[PDB]
């Protein structure tokens, strides 16, 4: 059980957030390693990570950072894998400044933009799902059960209280 | 048979599109391309989305301009990759776009891409990189494209 | 007294900001449902409401949503009714991505925005309560006493404490 | 006699309310489309929604820019249904326009529609939506009008 | 000691802001009154008020307004005095709607605007008083004075704790 | 001699602030238009600012664009009402012109105007105002303005 | 030990921001004044400070403001030494107002502008270091070990808990 | 020797970077102008930034637009003072480029200039007063630049 997603963030406190990613693939049963990279303060160890991520057997990455957040951008550069990005929350801007530095890549090297915080966290787990669902019938089986579940589990009217 | 299908809301949404279309065909991807929108064609959307995975699509690249409902709401209907382009908007240049979009609730994603033709070309870049995870031959077609865009680069400005 | 106005919302969440509407329609006589339906978790179930919405003798729908606020367009696109747009706040965005993904409708499908919150979700039960008005004598007056005890309640100075 | 009115602050707004105009007219709606500036004639504008409902108007569409309050204070002065048109400003393209409609407070509804064209187009869309209620012969026609721009949607960009 | 500013807001809840203009024309004693004026709930109200300003020996109207903010544009449109107008912060989107509402008046109705909250409160009590200096020696000594000692007042390097 | 001073950091900005000094003419206020910028001229700026009032100045309006400094520093030199135009900028279309004028903290106001030629109309007007507090043939004349201005509408578009 | 760098702020409640930048060059070794200069209401004084810090030894300056944040891009109208500029938060417009202040200064007077709050105060009083570290092999070698331990500090997986 | 190094991420990119070699030149300050693109040449980048120290190299200007890495992926890899030169960008005018350069997390700081033009030539100079510190011929210079620049400014609008 090698990992076959990798979930990457700048720092600790990004955790709080990539967690949910973290917690989703679990649940999907998908082989993952989640670890700390800073665009910023390890550059060589992104760029090893990422230019390696291939040829260990990785077929996603999900990158989560904040502010000025070059993560997701700085690891896509490096490697020909999807990369996945989640905007976290800043404290000022409330992670607009996470969202624009993260989803207006020029052309030439993707990084696919999920919603800024848990949301997006929780939706680049659902998104790898879906890519390596392409050849996993076992965990598209699995990914198409989670989907009827959500839908079956929405009520036809609110609580009042 | 196309594995990536590339939609749009209208014929204007095209002049960004086209270099989603010319890159998959650069890369040899078959693939379609198609207007389905949201708003005005909904049924054609839910048929779309709906059936997608059964006609052997793998990846869904959709653009769509202003309140843009295209890629959510085929996301919604399919367990395929979606992946979003806003199209520049005339008012509010795409960020009205590029909110409708990239902002889904957890449970149904999006991969959103940046506005215009940049993001176009991401998206079907991207569509690539997943394909590639599954065929060799176009893995190859895909680094030498990364490796001529990079080799390509100048040194110096003219 | 079959509902006239159908409210509906993606989320139980959502309902905090949309009891609104449902408070000041009952509190101006007026018949209505109101009901979850998930524009991104159960996309049939909205295709259904919105395509039978004018046959059951619903006049107008109150929809409302949040971040990549998809319903009431989406709605729109199903029903020759008058649909109104309620922005629910979001987290980080504090509505601003609601309103855009509700206001900005390309033209030949239109959804009639109120502002982002409570007060926007009083306002589409007043706005459904105007159009309501004009073939119902009896709301219109109504709705004319709302409005003059709304303009004889607003006092001449502020309070200073 | 007219049903609808379309009032806008200036002449050169009409580039973007004459769109609601020929909506309206397409329909065969009656109305009457006029120039009341909130800022330059409030007397005028005062007195056009105290008399809208008692001459016969179902609807009101209002379009104005920048700090746009021709709809809010023509929604202060009558109780009929009044829609409003963020006309897109030279500076801020009409993001100032969309704030001063939409963000009404509580008690005083503008139902509002997307800055520019789009949204005059969507006003008239939205009054005959609500004419229809109550008129079988217009709600037939705004049926073949949806009818029709539904069918017309190409499936392929040229 | 009839009023030369008239200090007018939409609501009770705005008063927590306009207050601060309030508070600051009497220590600059200049006589004023301080009311509450809705565009949207008391329209009538407002045109009375602006139209008869000036005969009423007012000089400078201050106008405070939060969200779709009506208040102030709309009073210039009926008095040729100058209106000084304060965008009141909102819940949602901070004061940016107030703000914008306010201070893009087309050419030929100005509306002198200051900053959002309390700090354009105070600001426009003391543009006001600015205005009525010109005329008002005394005043203008008032004014120099409040302006010299809020320059002395500053200390020459910041309490570290 | 001039009683309003009209100021802007650059000749370009004058393409702007040539309809306050157009308007001022046209009520027969004196007045005196000038390049002074805040960034370039500082001390020019804390001169003009500084004798403005013992110079007989009433009222400066001030117009710049982008990190616009130039109304906030000249309020902080003279008592006198300082009126900010935010002048649009290239990027941003004025934004960063109208937050950087407009945000001023407490204890030193700047009156803000619209971003563009309206803002700049419109402190003229203002400044006309302020002045015909004090001159009743000038406030007739503005009085005459605003009437022409409000009788001159058109009750519809052409 | 004169000091080499000025930080300088409109305020005291600035120092909640700016004293990140005092710790850090006092970390670092580096000589520095930390003052309070209004922009808006110490004019002369902040002339008098940026017009005489060269001819004073000081090498940079370091200036925080909020709101309409004008005190960095006058220091560097009146010297020619580098201006570095701090936006701070804001409560309305959190940060955004400072940030465009100060960052969106014509061609001509440069500010060299970091991020809104605590995170760009410390970076100002790094770019300071950097600047000064040109001249100073002792300064640049401990910037280099602060740059050392800071990548070193990194964890290679984030904690669960 | 180049002292100053000013890199880009795109031959478009000089429109905009010019201004700040074409200042660099004036006041003869040796330098290399250079495309380094963050994206598609991300060893290039690593080895430029890794470098510029020990090349002689004492200031970084770095210029680029969208989502703009390469100023502080060139801060993460050199001690130097790296200065960032947001570029407009196509569709969201160099807002994007503004907050993807300018919001660095503490440790790695970048200082940023305004978006396009005025930041190149700012940058520009915010290198010269760098090098003034050092230089007393280069301060002279950079002096006279800025005496010039004041003096110059026209007293009133043509
Ligand atoms: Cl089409
Ligand atoms: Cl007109
Ligand atoms: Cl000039
Ligand atoms: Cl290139």
């Amino acid at each position: 059980s090698a990992p076959v997603v990798g979930i990457i963030m700048g720092s600790q406190s990004d955790f709080e957030t990539m967690r949910h990613a973290d917690a989703l693939l679990t649940e999907l049963e998908i082989p993952h390693e989640t670890l700390i990279v800073s665009a910023h303060r390890t550059p060589d160890r992104l760029a090893d990570y990422a230019r390696t991520a291939a040829e260990r057997g990785l077929n996603v990455i999900i990158a989560g950072a904040g502010g000025a957040a070059h993560l997701p951008g700085m690891c896509a550069a490096w490697t020909r894998l999807p990369v996945l990005g989640v905007p976290v929350e800043s404290r000022a801007l409330k992670g607009m400044d996470s969202l624009l530095s993260i989803v207006q890549m020029p052309g030439g090297v993707p990084v696919g933009t999920l919603a800024i915080g848990a949301s997006g966290a929780k939706n680049a787990a659902l998104l790898a799902a879906s890519i390596l669902a392409l050849y996993n019938p076992a965990l598209a089986a699995r990914l198409e059960t989670f989907r009827a579940l959500q839908t079956a589990s929405v009520p036809n009217s609110p609580i009042t209280e």
